[PDB]
């Protein structure tokens, strides 16, 4: 029968906003398809999971043999004329597609994200398939002062980093909607400062865990809160299941601040 297969060769299914995830569809094809008109399959998504449509292919069926279709839900459909399918008769058709995580909604972080797809041969329904479940992670900052840690700051900036062998290596780009990229590029860093209650946090990134061999997740400070020295160092962070839902905002990872004098204007 129909199935839908995250194609992820690992027992932890977590991936940063943006990654790629593969998957594949098989949806048979009945001995009588040659007597229909039509073939669909429509994939919908579940919440925070974009499809990427220009990625479809479908194994023995060239690209002009059917339509895709972008939908509302960030899903799509694939319309095959049942004649294109004469010789599929009784087989099963295997589609691959890619997907990535969106993340417009941050209840969604730290929750498990599906691929659905049905398939139906011209009205008749095949039971809608589901994929395994995906996730992604996050990490909840506040900016304090070191000596008088529930004094909370606001004006500091930070950035999202990779550190390996006492070394920032890679620098994050973008954000948890449109997509992370990380890469040796120390310009457009994604960056967020914080407000009078010290608050920020980095949320769509797949666990430490996840993580090349040497690398941990950072932020380094390029700003410094008004009164205070700009750290030296970047600040090692861990993202695992669950580190972003379980806390509130005021109680994520305190980060110490120590006052500067000031200038002459
Ligand atoms: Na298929
Ligand atoms: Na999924």
């Amino acid at each position: 029968s129909d199935k839908k297969t995250l194609n992820d060769n690992r027992s932890h299914h977590d991936f940063t906003a943006g990654e790629k995830i593969n998957y594949s569809i098989e949806t048979v094809v009945p001995w009588n398809i040659a007597n229909k008109k039509v073939y669909t399959i429509t994939d919908n998504p579940s919440k925070g999971l974009i499809m990427d449509a220009d990625t479809i292919q479908i194994e023995g069926l060239a690209s002009n043999k059917y339509t895709v279709k972008k939908n509302a839900d960030n899903g799509f459909t694939i319309t095959i004329p049942a004649a294109n399918l004469a010789a599929f008769a009784g087989k099963t058709l295997k589609t691959t597609v890619k997907g990535h995580l969106s993340i417009e909604d941050l209840t969604l972080i730290d929750t498990g994200i599906p691929n659905k797809a049905t398939a139906k041969v011209d009205n008749e329904a095949h039971h809608e398939v589901k994929s395994e479940e995906v996730f992604t992670g996050g990490k909840k900052f506040v900016k304090v002062d070191g000596s008088n840690q529930s004094k909370t700051l606001a004006g500091a900036q930070f950035q999202l980093v990779i550190v390996k062998n006492g070394q920032v290596v890679k620098y994050a780009h973008g954000n948890e909607k449109d997509g992370y990229t990380f890469d040796t590029n120390n310009t457009n860093v994604a960056t967020k400062t914080t407000g009078e209650n010290g608050q920020f946090e980095f949320a769509g990134l797949k666990y430490s865990e996840s993580l090349e061999a040497g690398e941990s997740y950072a932020v380094k400070e390029v700003k410094a809160p008004t009164g205070y020295d700009l750290l030296k160092d970047p600040v090692l962070f861990t993202v695992t299941k669950d580190s972003y839902k379980t806390v509130q905002a005021a109680d994520g990872q305190k980060i110490s601040n120590t006052k500067k004098g000031g200038f002459l204007p």
